C-alpha cells in the first residue's frame, strides 16, 4: 500500500555531498543516512534520528524539504528535494581543522570561525572545535559540540565593536584617519572612569592610531562627537540585536540595551565592545557591511534547492542595508590596515601584527572582552573573550572572517599572549594562495 519517499541530500556550493541516503535491508528495507565527511561542517548539517528524520542541525530544521511525503496505491510519492549550501567543503574542511588546533594550542575552552562572502555575505566555512561526528551514535558523545555556537551562544565582543565608532565618526564628517588627536591615559565619562589597557601620559594618537592601537579613550572621545543617538542607530544598522535570518535553527538575537534603557554609563561601555552581546555571526556581519562598500547583506547559508525532477530553485537574496558610504567603507578599511601594520621602532605598529600577511592589504581588529563571573554578577578580572575580525583585502574585498576564542591561555599558535590574530593570518593567507591572488606607504598612527 505504501510507496516511500527517498530522502533528500544535502550538498555544498559544488554539489560536494555532505549528507545523502542509500537503500538497505534489515521492518524488512531500511534506508542508511550517509556523512561521507564524518564531522565535516556537522554543526550545521545535524544528524538523523532512527526513523530517518532530522534530529538536529538542518536535517530537522529542514527535515519537511528533504523527507518528502510518502505515496499510496493513488497519491504519487513526494521524493525530498536537495538543499544546496553555500558551503564550501575545501575551505570549511581547512577553517574547521585550523579552529580545533587553535583550540588545542590556544588551551581556550572553545574556538569558532566564520568566513562570509564579502560582497553576497553567503556563508563560506562555519566552524567550531570539537565537533560532532553524525555517522555515530549520539549517546556516545556527550563531550563533543553537537550544536552550532557560532549562531546560538552570544558574548561581549570587545574592541572588535570599535568599527562602529569609527564607521560613524568618518560617515558623519566628525573626523579623518589623518587628524591628529590628544588622548589622555584615562577620561572620567557619563559617572565613570575609563582606562587604556596601557598607562600614558597625553598621546597625539591619529584616528588611525586610535583604532590600531585600539585606545579605550580615543574611542570614546570620538564617539562624544557622535552622540548617543546617531551611535545607537549605527549599532542598529549593523545589525545587532537582530537575528539575522541566516537559516540555521537556535540562532540568537544578541543583545543591545534600547538607548531609552540606558543607564548614565551606557555609553562609555558600548563603544569599547562592553555592556551588549553579540553573535559570531552578527560580528562577522558588521565587517561584511564594511567590506561591501557599506552595504550590509544578512548572511544566508542556504544557496538553492533542487527538486526531485532536477530542477533549481535559487534562495531569495536579502535585501541590501545602507550602513555608510562607499566612501566611508573604504576610508575604513584602510584605517583598519593599521591593526595589523608592523614597526620595530614601536610607534607605529598595531596590535596584531602578526595577522598582516605581506604581499596583501589585510585589514581587521582585535579584541579582548572581559566575562561575567557568575557567582557574583561582575566582571571576572583575568577570563575573557578574544575575537578577531578581518577582511581580505582592504583594496579588494572577498573574505570576511571572523574568530572568537573562549578564554585562551596562550595565542591560536600556541605563543605566549592571548590572541586570534594568528588564526586569521593562517585562514586569510591560504585563501588568498589557493586562489593565486597576486602580490603603500607606511600608515601614521601616532604624531609627535
Ligand atoms: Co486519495
Ligand atoms: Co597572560
Ligand atoms: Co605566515
Amino acid at each position: 500500500d505504501v510507496q516511500p519517499a527517498a530522502r533528500g541530500s544535502i550538498v555544498d556550493r559544488n554539489n560536494d555531498r555532505l549528507a545523502f541516503t542509500i537503500e538497505a535491508r534489515a521492518a524488512e528495507r531500511q534506508d542508511l543516512r550517509q556523512y561521507p565527511g564524518g564531522s565535516l561542517a556537522a554543526n550545521v548539517v545535524g544528524g538523523i534520528d532512527w526513523d530517518g528524520h532530522g534530529l538536529l542541525g538542518l536535517e530537522d530544521s529542514l527535515d519537511a524539504v528533504l523527507a518528502g511525503t510518502d505515496g499510496s496505491v493513488r497519491h504519487k510519492a513526494v521524493h525530498g528535494s536537495t538543499v544546496v549550501l553555500t558551503l564550501d567543503n575545501d575551505i570549511q574542511f581547512y577553517v574547521q581543522q585550523q579552529v580545533q588546533q587553535a583550540k588545542n594550542l590556544s588551551g581556550a575552552h572553545n574556538v569558532s570561525a566564520v568566513v562570509l562572502d564579502a560582497k553576497t555575505g553567503e556563508v563560506l566555512a562555519m566552524a567550531n572545535d570539537n565537533t560532532f561526528d553524525p555517522s555515530q551514535d549520539i549517546g556516545r558523545q556527550g563531550d563533543k559540540q553537537l550544536g552550532n555556537p557560532a549562531v546560538s551562544s552570544p558574548f561581549e565582543p570587545g574592541s572588535v565593536n570599535k568599527i562602529v565608532a569609527a564607521s560613524a565618526v568618518i560617515e558623519h564628517g566628525l573626523s579623518s584617519p589623518d587628524e591628529v588627536l590628544q588622548v589622555p591615559g584615562s577620561i572620567q565619562m557619563g559617572g565613570v572612569t575609563v582606562h587604556d589597557a596601557w598607562e600614558h601620559g597625553v598621546m597625539p594618537y591619529t584616528t588611525t592610531g586610535v583604532f590600531g592601537k585600539s585606545s579605550n579613550v580615543g574611542t570614546l572621545m570620538l564617539s562624544q562627537r557622535v552622540g548617543p543617538e546617531r551611535y545607537y542607530d549605527m549599532l542598529r544598522k549593523f545589525g545587532l540585536g537582530q537575528r539575522t535570518g541566516v537559516g540555521l535553527p537556535g540562532e540568537s538575537a544578541g543583545l543591545v540595551p534600547p538607548i531609552d534603557q540606558w543607564s548614565g554609563s551606557t555609553f562609555a561601555n558600548l563603544p569599547i565592545g562592553q555592556g551588549l552581546s553579540m553573535t559570531l555571526l552578527q560580528m562577522t556581519g558588521m565587517y561584511q557591511a564594511i567590506a561591501n562598500d557599506g552595504v550590509r547583506v544578512p548572511p544566508r547559508i542556504i544557496k538553492a534547492t533542487v527538486a526531485p525532477d532536477g530542477s533549481r530553485t535559487e534562495e531569495p537574496r536579502p535585501d541590501d542595508i545602507r550602513v555608510v558610504s562607499a566612501q566611508t567603507a573604504q576610508t575604513v578599511r584602510q584605517m583598519l590596515r593599521a591593526v595589523v601594520q608592523r614597526d620595530p621602532m614601536g610607534y607605529q605598529q598595531g596590535t596584531g601584527p602578526t595577522a598582516g600577511v605581506p604581499g596583501y592589504q589585510m585589514a581587521g581588529k582585535t579584541g579582548t572582552a572581559q566575562q561575567i563571573n557568575p557567582g557574583c554578577g561582575c566582571y571576572f578580572d583575568d577570563v575573557y573573550w578574544i575575537t578577531f575580525a578581518g577582511i581580505a583585502t582592504a583594496d579588494n574585498p572577498r573574505y570576511v572572517i571572523g574568530i572568537m576564542l573562549d578564554n585562551p591561555a596562550r595565542n591560536s599558535d600556541g605563543a605566549p599572549g592571548h590572541s586570534a590574530a594568528p588564526l586569521f593570518h593562517n585562514i586569510a593567507g591560504w585563501l588568498m594562495q589557493r586562489e593565486n591572488v597576486p602580490l603603500g606607504p607606511p600608515l601614521v598612527l601616532q604624531a609627535t
